[PDB]
């Protein structure tokens, strides 16, 4: 029993706060069979700090100044709240900066296999000043898209992308004809997260390629045309390689260009090999693989809200925040918190409130299963359509090709900015009533009477 | 969208797949959410996993049919799931041409993770064929360079006596480097807690010249070499290069006695892999913080402990954490000395798939987590070999004598284990070891009841 | 740039401000404005960091901060390091 010194629950959050001196985790916690929750979290705090499972001669009151304290809890509800000292965590020699894999290796480390512990999982963290303000934090944003697009700096609008689908499979040449047929009536397209450098598709072959359907089609469009290349690579020299040839590659139009990571199953490490190498590229974190615990199924880790939150520190220029269950993938109506939190510089979480002293906003990037028909519902609960959106299945699933795929897409958005019915404005726009078609399970569950 | 016709071919027969040695096969235990058939959604399931998505697509094409991954064998009564991956699919170098664990966890284990058509699906053993194998960097170091260094036989050498300075974070870089010493005077090996590194309060550049400096004088009083292990895990790659470099120079002719640390699994393989690349001659110390978030047999997502440690030794880890296998305050079992077979063999047997390895270098198990002296020969006897790294933090700096009487109680008690003599019967002509009973009588009174009446 | 196809400072001096500056038949030539029309000015780095960053730092309002109070360490050249370590706490 540790509970001692490594819980006071007489501290409050608000004096905690107020200090800006504490890290604070929220975190939902059942101990095992036989063990107490205060000792279980006294327990967890100290091997998520300065402690061990017993005591040790070495330990001195300097030690004990940093410990993390367990300053509040709720058995009935599970609930248990954790204050880590700032001085804890880890800083750069090279440049005295933060790091992300510091506060994982504490919060969600060690304390993820203690035996004494059924589950715990971190569904908020409070940032104070002083540590936020050491991390990279994005450099650029949407509003990098919409300058290069001419679209207004603020309130630009939808984004209208896509994934080239395919996930695998495509060769380079019919590859490179399917982005010069979304690009003529979409703006964005990225590498589906697995497209990189396989056998039958090279990098360094498909690439060209792809610059060339980019080319053509802003000729024939008079609109740029958007690129998002996956760099993922276990070896951070891959990816700086792939980065420089792609920039080379796109020449005259590099800064259409951004750079896809595969940040959780690859890791921080490489999302922060992106963002200083690279960090006037827009950086697209994809988070597949984050299912694994952030799935509600989950009780273990940390949730998609605590996920993209570290994904702002890290540095991504935008992140994917699920559909938010308008979609095919698992997600709830209220994940609109996370788009709020990731965008705005004062949004709350389920526990704490963050301001976020100027540092730059992440996008939202909403993919996942959707297309025209479905975003007007998506957008209702979001409440503005301020995104990058890719649809895959979407766009080539349509009867009539990606082309009119992507302008169904654009068109399913102005319906919405302009609080016009989807099918009432699929009477003048035959790719968006050719959505209707494309998709009739959806058509007749979300616009019953559509045939008529 | 039913894809079985598709992405379910259940004709085909495992041994054929295995022989023809062009797919990587991956054995899920899956279970769909309500009002969802279990062929249909794990023909879904390889679909989201290789080549497809969740509706038709005009660009699909005769050749993309050629790589799809084909679910292959399913027991939907008991929620199994095994699907094989045509080698093609996964990514590669431009630079050389090799393989990268990123892709196959983006497809194994990527995005098929967030599906609203499955409740959940784990990875719990992947067969990797040669020429897939083939490409990976494996590690290139081991125990045996640790046993070179100490002078030990290099087949069989024995246990590496080891812990970990505790407190995990607190110690300024005076009493750091003295435990340092005082634990060196009786062990051979010495880590950083996983999270120490740069903080404020021990910067690095100050407290490495001291540990080097006890490495020196401990190693002058003993007359035996001595091992560090650093942390250098980063955000940055570069500051992992600039860690590692300073702690080399630091070092100096010692630094063949220094492995770097790495915490793999919330760094991720880049820093893994980042630290394998650019310090191949210094082991690479796999350390896997956060990893029970999906290895836990509570977790129904993700890969076991089991997968994790394959896939370390395909990154080149020189050793990893194998967890205690139950004897320990970690969560494991006695069979997870499965793991330590499937790291340190050429031929292991997985839970669905045999390995072979064709001569790719072993993986040393890291043994540790509420170790000590008495702990240590029961799970020896169920290992089978003591050919490990044992790293016991309060089992060291826990003993009532101190940090070097505990180094020396561990390695007393692996002596014990090693020649066949019962601990306690040690125990009489080794008062150190002795020491270790009465510094946990909690652990005394269940593994050796009547140590205090002899 | 071909390593990233931005736009680069010294070209537009060459040109608006370079051999124009030589010529015979010229007396003299100033440029007093430019205007960059946003094709061209969004190809530039642009800065990474503002007073807001020192702000911050300094924990002040990150709009209307104020007066960074400062100074230049005096004589131009000539303190040792002792001394000039000591005129910069002092100040500080
Ligand atoms: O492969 C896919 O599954 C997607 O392209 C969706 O496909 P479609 O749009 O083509 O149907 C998205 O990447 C995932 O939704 C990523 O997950 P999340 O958004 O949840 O990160
Ligand atoms: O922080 C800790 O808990 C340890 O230093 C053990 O300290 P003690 O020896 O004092 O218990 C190790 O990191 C764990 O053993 C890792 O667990 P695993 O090996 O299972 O990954
Ligand atoms: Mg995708
Ligand atoms: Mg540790």
């Amino acid at each position: 029993d540790q509970s001692n010194r490594y819980a006071n629950l007489s501290l409050r959050e608000e004096d905690l706060i107020a200090g800006g001196k504490h890290v604070l985790c929220a975190y939902i916690m059942k101990p095992k069979a036989g063990y107490g929750y205060l000792e279980s979290a006294a327990h967890f705090a100290a091997e998520s700090s300065t402690g061990t499972n017993v005591e040790v001669c070495t330990t001195d009151d300097f030690t004990r100044g940093v410990d993390a304290l367990v300053y509040e809890i709720d058995e009935a509800n599970e609930l248990m709240k954790i204050a880590y000292p700032v001085d804890l965590f880890d800083r750069n020699i090279i440049d005295g900066r933060a790091m992300l894999a510091s506060f994982l290796t504490l919060a969600i480390g060690n304390n993820q296999g203690m035996g004494d512990i059924e589950y715990a999982k971190i569904h908020d963290v409070y940032f104070p000043p002083c540590y936020l303000r050491l991390f990279d934090g994005p450099a650029m944003n949407i509003v990098d898209m919409w300058r290069v697009l001419e679209r207004p700096l603020v309130d630009g609008g939808m984004v209208v992308g896509t994934i080239i689908k395919p996930k695998l499979g495509l060769r380079p040449e019919p590859f490179a004809a399917a982005c010069y047929q979304f690009w003529l009536g979409g703006d964005f397209i990225k590498n589906d997260e697995p497209q990189g450098n396989q056998v039958f598709a090279p990098l360094r072959t498909i690439m060209p390629m792809i610059a060339d359907s980019m080319r053509r089609a802003q000729d024939e469009t008079g609109q740029a045309k958007l690129f998002s290349a996956n760099i993922t690579a276990d070896d951070p020299a891959e990816m700086y390689a792939r980065g420089e040839f792609i920039l080379e590659t796109f020449g005259e139009f590099a800064d259409h260009v951004a750079f896809l990571v595969d940040g959780y199953v690859a890791g921080p490490t490489a999302v922060t090999a992106c963002r200083r190498r690279f960090p006037q590229q827009f950086l697209h974190y994809h988070r597949a693989g984050h299912g694994a615990v952030t799935s509600p199924q989950s009780k273990r880790g940390y949730t998609a809200f605590v996920h993209c939150k570290m994904s702002r520190l890290s540095g991504a220029s935008g992140i994917h925040t699920g559909t938010m269950g308008y979609g095919k993938m698992e997600g709830d109506a209220d994940d609109k918190a996370i788009a709020y939190m990731l965008e705005q510089d004062d949004a709350q979480g389920p526990y704490f409130r963050q301001t976020w002293q100027g540092m730059k906003a992440t996008t939202p990037i909403i993919s996942g299963g959707m297309n025209a028909l479905r975003l007007p519902g998506f957008f209702d609960n979001l409440g503005h359509s301020n995104v990058i959106q890719t649809s895959g299945g979407g766009a080539f699933g349509h009867k009539d090709g990606g082309a009119a795929g992507a302008k169904s897409l654009r068109q399913a958005s102005l319906a919405w900015q302009q609080g016009v019915d989807l099918l009432d404005y699929a009477k003048e726009h035959p790719e968006l009533a050719g959505a209707f078609e494309s998709f009739p399970k959806d058509a007749d569950a979300l616009y019953p009477n559509w045939r008529e």
